[PDB]
């Protein structure tokens, strides 16, 4: 029995969960859920990343201290994760005395260890409010074309790239005033004394390939200091023995993993499981999920931090691609960047749930979401694959049985080849090859409902004397949905529910070398029902 830790990115406080991050959330809850079938002890862990300076001008702007934002989008993104059944066993937040402990006690680690260096650096600082300006609060005149009103280091109407010092006429974004150079003394992380372990973690064949060649460019363009302080005002932890100075945000979120983990033991009472997972010498399995938009805090800034702090590396990356809606990334004028919450008012989890998993692989590739497709694949899989074989049988098992299952197999041998595929089935999702999984589950449903046409109950439940065939024809169907709801279970956690009270027992991986053979099972109404275009319009309408 393994001992695994399991995480995803933690979201920022400062948005609304949206269907990027429900493609990640997602991914990792159905390893998850398959994880814990197999026996293992699992520790699914999240939390939200609540520092920052944007973090701390919207409280600001909002009027309320920056701890009440973040403790309401807190509940908001749980409430969303809840709906749709992600399993954490803990979700905490950055801002927790945890991970204060936590980031300091590193910190304190790697500066005595020689990995934390002192330099000082020239930035924009607005002197009428009082701060350093990060680059996207810069506004000003481009200096290439004139164009006004441009922000940050980009201009939006001719595409030039240029540092912020040479905007034409600069403006703090938040006060309005001309801001100026101004020296300030940062801390740094000493990322690149450690190149020779990170090239070898690379070349190890853990990591995707994708995210192994990316790693390569990142050695090739050369690894620099990292610049892990920020001066006041900030809304973060302070350094200590460094008065007016904060660390970073992205050095203390991923810290936020340990946090979360420590919260979780220290709620439980637990004094012995936080270094079982986090001691260098762990027997633990320790995997982040995450996307290729945050990789190079994950693979490299993040196992120096800990091997420089004496704590154990990840074992693996788990990354993944955006997605897209109907081919193209959100757009909020079409009505496609579209929030959880709202999915919900239209649709349940488990049909984005699905789709997703028909989608997903072990590759970084980016996951589309075509609306159409959606329809039809929800419909023509749960409804018309999986479903039907409960619902086209268990009418005659109820009616005309008393809901008593037969007491033979009618079909064995098809039986068999049902859990024989348990293993390449099982395999699938260990390796997250999700949608190869999902395939070998519908090749499986189209050979059961062929059974189920070749008998032809339909005619049978007509003809004089047929009862006994008739209830074995429908229980070798019911025992055939049985096995199939089993594989789909990390997949479709409501829609295995009511299959589990259908058939009046909870369904685990091994229960389904025992068929359900002289066994009650209950009536159910509709067990999924079908979704229409007419749904799909009313969610990008209202997402518009
Ligand atoms: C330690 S993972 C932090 C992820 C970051 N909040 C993001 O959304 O990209
Ligand atoms: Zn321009």
């Amino acid at each position: 029995a393994k001992k695994i830790l399991v995480t995803c990115a933690l979201p920022y406080a400062n948005g609304s969960i949206h269907l990027g991050h429900m493609l990640e959330h997602i991914q990792a809850d159905v390893w998850v859920r398959y994880q814990r079938m197999r026996g293992h002890e699992v520790n699914f862990i999240c939390a939200d990343d609540a520092h920052g300076t944007p973090i701390m001008l919207k409280a600001q702007q909002l009027g309320i201290t920056p701890e009440q934002m973040i403790g309401e989008m807190s509940q908001e993104h749980q409430t969303d994760f809840a709906g749709f059944n992600i399993s954490y066993d803990n979700y905490h937040s950055t801002h927790s005395e945890e991970n204060r402990q936590l980031s300091e006690l590193i910190y304190s680690r790697l500066k005595e260890n020689g990995f934390i260096k002192n330099r000082t650096i020239s930035q924009l600082y607005d002197p009428e409010k009082g701060m350093f300006l990060p680059d996207r609060f810069v506004k000003g005149t481009c200096p290439k074309c004139k164009s006004p009103d441009q922000y940050g280091d980009n201009c939006e109407v001719c595409g030039a790239t240029y540092s912020p010092t040479e905007l034409i006429e600069p403006k703090s974004v938040v006060s309005g005033a001309t801001p100026v150079m101004r020296d300030s003394e940062h801390f740094f992380f000493d990322l690149p004394s450690f190149s020779e372990m990170l090239q070898a973690w690379t070349r190890s064949g853990a990591l995707q390939e994708q995210v192994a060649n990316k790693m390569q460019e990142w050695f090739e363009s050369g690894l620099q200091q990292w610049d892990i302080s920020r001066d006041a005002p900030y809304f973060g932890f302070e350094i200590p023995n460094a008065p007016g100075k904060y660390f970073y945000v992205w050095l203390d979120a991923p810290i936020g993993y340990m946090g979360s983990f420590k919260n979780l033991c220290d709620k439980r009472g637990d004094s012995v499981s936080f270094d079982e997972y986090w001691k260098k010498d762990s027997t633990a399995e320790l995997y982040h999920f995450i996307g290729k938009d945050i990789i190079y805090f994950h693979s490299l800034f993040w196992p120096a931090m800990l091997e420089g702090s004496n704590f154990r590396k990840p074992s693996n990356l788990f990354v993944h691609g955006y997605v897209t809606v109907n081919g193209a990334k959100m757009s909020k004028s079409r009505g496609t960047f579209i929030k959880a919450s709202t999915w919900l008012n239209h649709f349940d989890a488990d049909s984005l749930r699905y789709y997703y998993t028909a989608k997903l692989s072990s590759r970084i590739d980016d996951i589309d979401l075509n609306l159409e497709d959606f329809v039809q694949r929800v419909n023509a899989d749960i409804v018309n694959k999986v479903v039907n074989l409960a619902s086209r049988n268990a009418g005659f098992i109820n009616k005309r049985f008393d809901g008593v299952l037969a007491s033979e197999l009618a079909d064995p041998q098809l039986y068999k080849t049902f859990t024989d595929a348990a293993e390449v089935i099982g395999e699938a999702w260990e390796s997250r090859e999700f949608g190869k999984a999902v395939r070998e589950i519908m090749a499986l449903a189209d050979l059961a409902n062929r059974y189920v046409d070749e008998q032809a109950p339909w005619v049978v439940a007509k003809q004089e004397g047929r009862d006994a065939d008739l209830q074995a024809i429908c229980s070798m169907g019911i025992n055939l949905f049985r096995v199939l709801m089993t594989y789909l279970k990390p997949v479709l956690p409501k829609l295995t529910e009511r299959a589990e009270a259908f058939l009046n027992t909870e369904l685990t991986w091994d229960g389904i070398q025992q068929p359900l053979l002289g066994h009650k099972v209950n009536p159910f109404k509709a067990l999924y029902n079908r979704i229409d275009m007419r749904q799909v319009e009313a969610l990008v309408e209202a997402s518009k």
